[PDB]
């Protein structure tokens, strides 16, 4: 019954902070992951993070989550938001509640970005708040408990 | 430069907790508003709340917000999410950043609910976390500062 | 357990009988309301009527209906048929059965009129029979009892 | 000038009351037809009823209606509501006013059911009131006279 | 190798000339059929005509056409133009060339009338010329020979 | 509790093997029906077959199936796949499980063929395997038992 | 027979000139209204102006216009352009000719802005000319007389 | 009151018979025009023909037709069928009845070809009969007289 | 810096006043052009007018406008409103501000007329005011200066 | 010329039987694969099975199939049914006939599931029969031989 | 068998280099045409160039190309890309292979620009490379030989 | 500042030349890659090539390109053209200009192929020229320098 959070980052999230740290932003996925680990450790929770450009790596992580003791998922599918029925179906199959996080406002970009294969089965959605969205996701899990 | 939050609740949100407190939920808008006031007072912020079934009352509140010193808006347009171009245009006109909050998962209901007149100009979106979404909205404003 | 009917008339229904009584029709909302009151009094029922050009006035009336003892609603949303998610959501929230009435044939007019925010949650639909539709609505409630 | 009503029932309406009389309903088409005959006889009217699974049988009945002295039609096209341009065109050709009746709420089912080949040329529409819709149709014809 | 024409008339074409001979037209299907027979007899051709309100009767006639020696079909599907995949598929299966005839302008009516299940496999299309369209169809067959 | 299969063939299936036995195929509906009868007799099952170009004949057969002791239906609606809401509704009303069979690949033809009024309520779908699809349907029923 | 103009301004038009008078514009609704009054007084006409964020206030003003002697309406529905069937239906019901005015180019903004519930029943349309559009509307009424 | 036919051929019709006379066809526009002239002279009619690749040349010819005494137009807009609102509007403006002729089956080609800017205002439509369509058009005009 | 207006009239505008001067209107393009010339001469402006049924003639006139000293364009594209990307692109390329004028209400006609290739790059739009729209266009240019 | 079947299972099919064996089903992919191997060995055929959550692994298996001697493919693309153009194009490129198998009824789920990138190039389709679909696929290959 | 290239430039391409040579570009159509002539002369080829704002001039040039000995066409339809079925049909009729060239990225502009009446019958497509696209087109023709 | 080209080939491009070298083509990816290397070496450029059936391998290559010194990308996404938002977003994130190359005409195939997730952010597009498209891409990069 210990809270165990899997944080899943989709493709290209490894690039956070690389190009034009001035214009685009200086926060790195490593910085985000360290901060989520602390916030989860602070609460007495397990947390592990995985980023992948590979759909199958994220699907494997979801498939393995139940036997690893995962209770909650925090997912930023990034590009896969609009494409990955495989990851949607892995989430539906293991039935672990997940919060969908987007750094940016997906409603203010190309029209195709407005469609999510996740939003109808998500247990919550946080967008447009940058990297703070992940910490708010953990806040959301905590505030339920 | 003091943080002043306007919390705006759209139509039917006054009914929270009224019918079948067992099945639907027992939390009341009054309880939500008291909790947001405390959380804002805790941080040294001003906060005022307004619920209305009337589009014009919400539009007036937005129009008046700038001269009242409002810095941030937390908005749950409820039904008006899908209908109120007037409220969208009042938000665009006064250019105060707002976070869009929905209690429920709007992606898991009637198809018409998936369209928001707010999501493309919102500074953040929090859905499907029940009444906790409002407190997370305040958390989001705080975490920026 | 006494039958209490709320009759709700949407915008512009106050104009019935005003302009070109020859071409358009001479029956007035006041005449309709008097006739529904008699037909309800005849059956030992309570009935009250409200017309409004204001969405919030109709929503308030629905919100207040349960504590007023209303058992059935007869609703002619008129223009709001195509626009008012707020009134739909107030009806869904209080869960009082309603019959949707239209004077005219909404299928024989502008294409946008064919969409109703009410027809999928209505307990019955009567259109194209003019003012007689309201009395048939009362007949429908009676014939269930 | 005597009122002569043709009541037309489309495919599958013969099955009313057959399967799971508890869950689905116990009223039979024969019971409906007997009740409409009485209500019409009560008013001094002619009434005849025809059910068919065959489009051509319903079309023939409409084509023959004028020379039989039919003044009004009450039509439940059932499945043909969404498919039968032939029956629509037979109704348009003989120009006898008809009331469209549906037992169920066609707006609360599969999306394809929301389209009617009849609603734009009907003289009235009654849905979602079960078998009472037919008697209300007769009430509607009477209330015009 | 003798030219044998099957003329097929769809539903409601039996009503030609019945109602308001002044406004709508006085020509009858019997008159059309007599005229086509003469024009075909004049040329040394076989011709037989069939009208039906029944899809299956028209489909049977097409299925039987090849063994009857039919070389050409003249088809006015009327309402079935927009609905009868069965008749389309019977025409495709027997591979007898057909000319599609419409009395009226199908492009100047309800939007649904603009779709034909026949026009993409027809060997010719004649519309909007009234009953003369059938005689022009025979002219078209002749002018090929 | 004896397995009784009704095999229903839609319009134009009587033409199998008639035209260009070389190009199109030489197997006849009579040959298919004889083979299904043997395969069902082999298993100790009842089986009866009906083909019709008439929608009402297929609907009648479904309506009558329950009192005849039918346990399973094998249906090739052919053209009616895309048109017959009446047959869909007869299948839904009698609630006998059916397997939908198509000889051809309906996804590789005209776009309109991709829509089935049957696929969402079918208990199985077999397409593109020619006449073998029917025998596989019987195999599917057997393999459940 | 004296020309009496009602000028109706929709939601948010009260904000003209408030925020960033440099970038957005310095002209105020009060300035526009004073200028229209002068131009109408100059011509010997009555003119009254009403702005409202409330749909029902604009609908009431239209409903009351005929008995007030209004001959012409100049309407800037602003956000209601895309939403208010109630105001459209009030204009249709009182049958006073109206000119639709937009300050901005509605065709050069969000796609949803291209739809007007007014343009098909307007007696004229003037867009993209800023506040001058209202004075041109009065010019248009004058130039007819 | 003498019948005067203008035959208008759209772009690329000058190429008839040029490339691969074997595969595509050997009939030339000059041959068609000579044949229509004879058939019109035979009947005591005036006929003139014009082909153009230029929209404005065809529009000018329509604009000039009334003062030239033209009573009927036979039009093959070819590519302009799908594009030329100018030619449609010239035909509507001069209100001379026209028959729309297509050599080919426009329903059996690219999807965009199924749309005609002419079919809803044409006095008749003849397609898929090759060059014979023009002579049938003259037959159609004659058969009206 | 002298105001030089090019007035461009699209196809069929030469026909104004020709057919049924009673029903359709008696004003001629020549009368409109004389009136615009006077109104421009009155203000000390240059004005030249060109009507053409030819897209290329209007495009040439726009291309030549800058070196001719044109400051403003008044354009009635008529049929080309819905078709001429070439004229749109010529206007965009020379970047002279234009006002789009339509005599009629394009929103109250065929659905295809609601689309303009001009409205999103126009500096103003005036419709439904008949020939007065052109003079209002000149008024609009003047009122800016 | 020996029959060699490649059975390809898409993402998440490894989870069969894992979660709630009571509600969802107890059959495992390992059980399915053992049964297909036996049924193929029984017939003297080669069969190999591969499941992958990785699109590239399935594409590689198809690319390699021809040189491995594969004659037939049985494919359950699962989530990739709706997404994998790469796998479709690998199947088209190697031109080995495949049968598409789905455990569930894809027509009775989310609307997006109704689209297959495989159904138009499949040599057969079997859906909604659970794990028996794979054995029926082998039956289908056998029944061709 | 000598390579003879026709280079066709659509409307507005004559304006290249005219307005704001700094921002938009300084290369002129005359410069492009001189460069293509040299590159073709270099290879021993014939080349002629034609620009026109007139659809009929481009169509005439295509119609005349075969008898002039043209082997290849390089076409920049510019605005006509989205509108000219006449030019498409002239290219299809003469069956000379053409390469479609666009200076700009048509996928990165207004949505309507994404549709080409040429791309499905082109022998190649080069976009977004500015004036270099034409020289690459010649390179493409050469590299085939 | 040395030109370094990354050539990326998507799924199934490894199969070039494998099956039916006569019908489909004999050129192999290895032959293409050798030719691009020579052409780049000829110009003093670096070039490396990567083909993958795996989306993540192509995304990794793009992510790594900037630190490897890549200046230009030549990309043939093949099937991923229509599916890979991940690869689009990797290209957008590293902001290296890319030319999109397709061997075939994507506009002349299945409708779904007409959509590219790349064309709106590409620096150029070359299609339908077979393997020569890649060499033209290098020509395009050179011709800019």
């Amino acid at each position: 019954a210990q809270i165990h959070v899997l944080v899943l980052h989709g493709p290209n999230l490894n690039l956070l902070g690389r190009r034009e740290p001035d214009h685009y932003g200086r926060t790195t996925l490593a910085e985000i992951d360290a901060r989520l680990k602390t916030e989860a450790e602070g609460r007495g929770w397990l947390l592990h993070s995985l980023q992948s450009n590979a759909e199958h790596i994220l699907v494997d992580a979801v498939q393995q989550a139940p036997t690893q003791g995962v209770t909650h998922i925090v997912l930023n599918p990034a590009a896969f938001t609009h494409t990955s029925v495989a990851l949607r179906d892995a989430l539906a199959a293991v039935a672990i509640p997940f919060i969908e996080v987007h750094l940016s406002n997906i409603h203010a970009r190309e029209p195709f970005r407005r469609h999510s294969y996740f939003s109808d089965i998500a247990s919550g959605l946080i967008t447009g708040l940058g990297a703070e969205g992940y910490s708010l996701a953990l806040d959301a899990i905590a505030r339920r408990f």
